[PDB]
């Protein structure tokens, strides 16, 4: 019977309003609407996200937050309230878009810039996986860039609303090193799949970023079953116009993160080590052969999300 601070949000005398003004839309869902809000104190802008209690309970996502935000490519919460019905997090706000969009808009980006991109954004994965966390929504439109800036340090992952930190019997939290309270060899491999999931998905990501395409859609029109068939399928075009052009080193990443199998499929730990990571500064500089179709591919890309998540 712990004490957990977070559901004692509501008794404090400050309310959100009271320290902040509300602008614009920026995110409405079934759930929760995020706005950007300026705080009246200091004139900065922020995200919140406002959340209806009686749609979901956003405690997991907020204690993830608290404790992995310090991150410094994880979004940040920087305040938090509750005034009975809604939840507000207040979050850095990402004024550099998402980050696929940008880097496809960009027409002279390199394998050489990918890589970096990559080993920032799996990096921060390795550590959320190795403290027992899973992302479970890690699609492209969940990473964004907090500023203009461009640098890697810009990146964020966001939207920590499916993630699921390993806990266990008497409401434990564990690590996937230390599981000597012996828990269900079904609940290791749920865990020991959704890694692999969000690994699947950066593999996604890094097809796209080098060939301007996403690997199982080829736009918003195309069907659900017809994505699933080719998921399933196993195979992907690692050849032609867009590929020829980019190193085996990448491909073979490709291959090994998209890998039908979850078995086969490599952690963080392993993407890291692969020479296209660790090598980077063998690989060219020079432009990339692309599609430029960034609003198709974000169609695409909404498309094959939509057709994992159909079932749930």
């Amino acid at each position: 019977g712990v004490h957990s601070i977070v559901q004692q949000l509501h008794r404090n005398s400050i309310q959100f309003t009271d320290g902040y003004e509300v602008k614009e839309d920026i995110g409405v869902g079934s759930y929760s609407v995020c706005k950007r809000c300026i705080h009246k104190a200091t004139n900065m802008e922020f995200a919140v996200k406002i959340i209806d209690k009686s749609k979901r309970d956003p405690t997991e996502e907020i204690e993830i937050l608290l404790r992995y935000g310090q991150h410094p490519n994880i979004i940040t919460l920087k305040d938090v309230y509750d005034d009975g019905k809604y939840v507000y997090v207040v979050t850095e706000l990402m004024k550099g878009g998402e980050l696929l969009d940008k880097i496809l808009r960009q027409k002279f980006f390199s394998e050489r810039e990918a890589s970096a991109v990559l080993f920032t954004i799996t990096k921060t994965v390795e550590y959320l996986h190795a403290q027992g966390v899973v992302h479970r929504d890690l699609k492209p439109s969940n990473i964004l860039y907090v500023d203009e800036s461009g640098n890697p340090e810009s990146i964020r992952i966001c939207d920590f609303g499916f993630a699921k930190q390993l806990r266990a019997e008497n409401g434990l939290l564990m690590t996937p090193c230390y599981t000597a309270n012996f828990v269900a060899p079904e609940v290791l491999e749920r865990q020991g799949y959704d890694a692999a999931c969000d690994i699947w998905s950066l593999g996604v990501l890094l097809y796209t970023m080098l060939t301007g395409y996403t690997p199982f859609a080829n736009g918003p029109d195309d069907t659900p079953e017809e994505i699933l068939a080719r998921i399933g399928s196993g195979k992907f075009s690692l050849s032609g116009g867009y590929w020829n052009s980019v190193s085996d080193t990448a491909k073979d990443l490709v291959s090994k993160m998209l890998h039908v199998d979850p078995h086969q499929r490599l952690t963080a730990a392993l993407v890291l080590r692969h020479p296209w990571i660790v090598h980077w500064d063998q690989l060219p500089q020079y432009q990339l052969n692309r599609q430029d179709a960034p609003h198709l591919v974000k169609g695409a890309m909404a498309a094959t999300y939509s057709a994992l998540n159909r079932n749930q």
